[PDB]
């Protein structure tokens, strides 16, 4: 199966999910030079008031915290979407050094890590049809670098020795996802995929220009995390990170500046 490592890595995944050679993949280098400012684009609406966690899971690849999708709660909407998209889950990709670990670049820059929130399109009235769909998800991505502690981010880093392995899930319930967002909304966005198999080409991306900041104590923790289940020998969860696609076509469009 598809993993992180040298022998079932990203440079494996077109054989089984050929789509991964495909016209829109994500993620990409964020030329900040040729990306176009779009006078045209909305500011991002993202309204998480009403956000209600539900739970955290190691998934064996990241781990990501859920909420109850079930009624329109957290939303995101205006900047290029059309509709409303609701928030479903967020998760996190990381390094193994504080050097690299996210999956967008800027200018070739990478970060420590890089946050995802996923939501997807209410007019396909669930995930798993919005995710068929060429316009089915909008995922908000988030920078980290290492410096302050993110204060927000504490009671997630807190409850990762409770999901140390691929496959454990703890209670998570009155997390704010407010408190992972930096002060701006200024973003670039492009049409995209999905950064792990299957790859599919359903995503808007929305990424800020701000990155946050979290402490090097609170993305050591991350690292400590496992890929494998409970019982199976130790392989510490780092670099669970795609590396950047080809463009090819796209244009990325900046909501600023
Ligand atoms: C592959 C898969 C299967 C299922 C059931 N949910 C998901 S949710 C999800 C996810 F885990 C991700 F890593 C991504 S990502 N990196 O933001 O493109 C995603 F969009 C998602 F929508 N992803
Ligand atoms: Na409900
Ligand atoms: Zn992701």
């Amino acid at each position: 199966h598809w993993g992180y490592g040298k022998h079932n890595g990203p440079e494996h995944w077109h054989k089984d999910f050929p789509i991964a050679k495909g016209e829109r993949q994500s993620p990409v280098d964020i030329d900040t030079h040729t990306a176009k400012y779009d006078p045209s684009l909305k500011p991002l609406s993202v309204s998480y008031d009403q956000a209600t966690s539900l739970r955290i899971l190691n998934t064996g690849y990241l781990f990501q915290v859920e909420f109850d999708d079930s009624q329109d709660k957290a939303v995101l909407k205006g900047g290029p979407l059309d509709g409303t998209y609701r928030l479903k889950q967020f998760h996190f990709h990381w390094g193994s050094l504080d050097g690299q670990g996210s999956e967008h670049t800027v200018d070739k820059k990478k970060y420590a890590a890089e946050l995802h929130l996923v939501h997807w399109n209410t007019k396909y009235g669930d995930y798993g049809k919005a995710v068929q769909q060429p316009d089915g998800l909008a995922v908000l991505g988030i920078f980290l670098k290492v410096g302050s502690a993110k204060p927000g981010l504490q009671k997630v880093v807190d409850v990762l020795d409770s999901i140390k392995t691929k496959g454990k899930s703890a209670d998570f319930t009155n997390f704010d996802p407010r408190g992972l967002l930096p002060e701006s909304l200024d973003y670039w966005t492009y049409p995209g995929s999905l950064t792990t198999p299957p790859l599919t080409e359903c995503v808007t991306w929305i990424v800020l220009k701000e990155p946050i900041s979290v402490s090097s104590e609170q993305v050591l923790k991350f690292r400590k995390l496992n890929f494998n289940g409970e019982g199976e020998p130790e392989e510490l969860m780092v670099d669970n990170w795609r590396p950047a696609q080809p463009l090819k076509n796209r244009q990325i469009k900046a909501s600023f500046k």
